[PDB]
């Protein structure tokens, strides 16, 4: 088409149009005021209609990237705000964008966002509804500029649905509070999740995100030949690699094109597409990314024909590695829609490692005729810690479970600050009450899921402040052996306990008045300090100890006097505790 612009605008409509543009200006110009932003969305978004009415008018025939490049450049604080940045005007388009695209700031220092009263929120959200949402999608995507632009759009209609339903009901607070904590944990999930993809890209390469996407694609469309499962896995690592590059527009070009793609070949692909392939340009390729498996053949063959009584094995694997290995993947993921990927590429690995050693020797068909053998015990792993963990988690209840798991991780890695311990073993928590209530058959993929986000927000902190080789080799390994690795963790007989401290167990009534998760907070920030001061304690000892606690805490709270008790029974408590232990 003749306008660029002019056809954005028209694909998307006016309303997503103005939106992406607030977003675009906002993570690049994290720095300046809103009313700033919005005075560009409108410049911008009447220029784009000109260009509806007449494609020929002045400047509808220049590209977006330099009519964005054009209007960042007339930001008269430019220089004096960003410095720079000011630097990339004085280059011609091309290099312009990369330059501004390098000096996008990912870990700005803006102050952290607070959440503030039902009421207040509720108020101006009725008093005006635009400013309310736009002045909110403003501050969040200043705070992540690298947050991609639809996604964050998609999460703002989720939020203007819970203010719309809850700020019109009896008990607001009961009703918007619970969707805004999901809301954000969501968020933070889907932000690791990109984060976490691009980074993996860059430490361990292609092949490995190639292998990763191929067992994917495979277990989610167990119908489509794998030679349709290879394009889409080469479509896909060149659309991540540039989306990861940050540029938005290519991105957005790139998903879109790889999106219709996916449509027009939609029967040679999945049967559950339908729905997704109706959806306007906008929602399509989110969509298919969280398309659920389409549904296996059923009449498929057995692995072990092709891949180990096969003669020419050897063969066909010396002739293309990559691609035979592939192949096996796609044939083990899509028969095994009931695993993590990490699994699949176990076996995978474990697969290669065979052939490397087997293919070499006098008689091949011998030396890697028991492969299979060796995969039990690589499955049955993950198999068992979920079955366990999850009784467990029925037995208890989401609270009693993250202070199980609490007691368990202080143990293995004493070290760690007690505040990212009780944090990582909430979440940890959580992924139990959200996993364990599936049915066997999607528990791994769901586990694996939410893992890959908690083990990267747990290295990344780390990073920052490191305090044991142990977490860092586990960190630092693939991401395929990450969790086993964590998993074999052991005590730690090295440690040292840490000394007596009166203050940090010393408790008033103030925690009598405070909200169910701050108790929870407080008394799980105990429960890690006792275990760093007595890791040598029993689960029976601490669950003893627990329970004094427990009936100790009722009773100051529940008495015609507070505080003295919580000092004269505490002090009790203190001291008998400390000789049981
Ligand atoms: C690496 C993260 C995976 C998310 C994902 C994605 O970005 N695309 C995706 C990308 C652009 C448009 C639509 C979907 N599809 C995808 C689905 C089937 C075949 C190929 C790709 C996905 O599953
Ligand atoms: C992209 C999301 C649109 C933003 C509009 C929703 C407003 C939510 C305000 C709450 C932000 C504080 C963060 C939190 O939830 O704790
Ligand atoms: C290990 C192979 C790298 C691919 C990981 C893909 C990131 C998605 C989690
Ligand atoms: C297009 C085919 C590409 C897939 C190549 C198959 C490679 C399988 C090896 C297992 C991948 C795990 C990589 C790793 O060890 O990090
Ligand atoms: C101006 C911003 C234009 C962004 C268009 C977004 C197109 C949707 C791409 C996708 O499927 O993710
Ligand atoms: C304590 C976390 C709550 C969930 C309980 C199950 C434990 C998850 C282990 C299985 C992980 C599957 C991913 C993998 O293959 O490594
Ligand atoms: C440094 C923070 C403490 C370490 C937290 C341990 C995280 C391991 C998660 C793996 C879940 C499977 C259960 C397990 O084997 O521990
Ligand atoms: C003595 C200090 C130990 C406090 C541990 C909290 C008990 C746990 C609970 O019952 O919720």
């Amino acid at each position: 088409h003749k306008s660029e612009v002019a056809h954005r605008f028209k694909d998307l409509g006016e309303e997503n149009f103005k939106a992406l543009v607030l977003i675009a200006f906002a993570q690049y110009l994290q720095q300046c005021p809103f009313e700033d932003h919005v005075k560009l969305v409108n410049e911008v978004t009447e220029f784009a209609k000109t260009c509806v009415a007449d494609e020929s008018a002045e400047n509808c025939d220049k590209s977006l990237h330099t009519l964005f490049g054009d209007k960042l450049c007339t930001v008269a604080t430019l220089r004096e705000t960003y410095g720079e940045m000011a630097d990339c005007c004085a280059k011609q388009e091309p290099e312009r964008n990369e330059c501004f695209l390098q000096h996008k700031d990912d870990n700005p220092n803006l102050p952290r966002l607070v959440r503030p009263e039902v009421d207040v929120m509720c108020t101006a959200f009725h008093d005006n509804e635009e400013t309310f949402l736009k002045k909110y999608l403003y501050e969040i995507a200043r705070r992540h500029p690298y947050f991609y632009a639809p996604e964050l759009l998609f999460f703002a209609k989720r939020y203007k649905a819970a203010f719309t339903e809850c700020c019109q009901a009896a008990d607001k607070a009961a009703c918007l509070l619970p969707k805004l904590d999901e809301l954000r944990d969501e968020g933070k999930a889907s932000s690791a999740k990109q984060r976490l993809k691009c980074a993996s890209l860059q430490k361990f390469g292609e092949r490995a995100f190639k292998a990763w996407a191929v067992a994917r694609l495979s277990q989610r469309f167990p119908k489509a030949e794998f030679a349709e499962v290879s394009k889409l896995v080469t479509d896909l690592t060149k659309v991540h690699t540039e989306c990861c590059h940050g540029d938005l527009l290519e991105c957005a070009d790139d998903r879109a094109d790889l999106a219709k793609y996916i449509c027009e070949n939609q029967d040679s692909i999945s049967s559950k597409l339908k729905e997704c392939c109706e959806k306007p340009l906008l929602e399509k390729s989110h969509c298919i990314a969280e398309v659920e498996n389409d549904e296996m053949p059923a009449d498929l063959p057995s692995l072990a024909a092709d891949f180990v009584e096969s003669k020419d094995v050897c063969k066909n694997y010396a002739e293309a590695k990559d691609v035979f290995l592939g192949m096996f993947l796609y044939e083990y993921a899509r028969r095994h829609p009931d695993y993590s990927v990490v699994l699949l590429l176990r076996l995978a690995k474990t697969y290669e490692t065979t052939l490397e050693k087997c293919c070499a020797a006098a008689d091949p068909h011998e030396c890697y005729a028991k492969v299979f053998d060796e995969f039990k015990p690589l499955v049955e792993e993950p198999q068992n810690l979920i079955k366990q963990n999850c009784e467990l988690f029925e037995q208890l209840g989401e609270y009693k479970f993250q202070n199980a798991l609490l007691v368990r991780y202080t143990k293995k890695v004493p070290q760690v600050s007690t505040p990212t311990l009780v944090e990582v073993s909430r979440n940890l928590g959580k992924v139990g009450s959200k996993c364990c209530k599936h049915p066997e058959a999607k528990r791994m993929p769901c586990a694996e899921d939410y893992l890959s986000v908690v083990l990267n927000q747990l290295c990344v902190l780390h990073e920052k402040t490191p305090v044991s080789d142990r977490v860092t080799k586990c960190c630092t390994e693939s991401l395929v052996n990450r969790r086993p690795c964590f998993s074999a963790l052991e005590v730690d007989e090295t440690y040292v306990p840490k000394e007596f401290n009166a203050e940090t167990f010393t408790f008033h009534a103030d925690i009598c008045t405070l909200s169910e998760k701050e108790r929870q907070i407080k008394k799980q920030t105990a429960l890690v300090e006792l275990v760093k001061h007595k890791p040598k304690a029993t689960k029976e000892q601490l669950k003893a100890v627990m329970d004094d606690f427990a009936a100790f805490v009722e009773k100051c709270c529940k008495a015609d006097d507070k505080e003295t008790c919580f000092a004269e029974e505490g002090k009790k408590l203190v001291a008998a505790s400390q000789a049981a232990l």
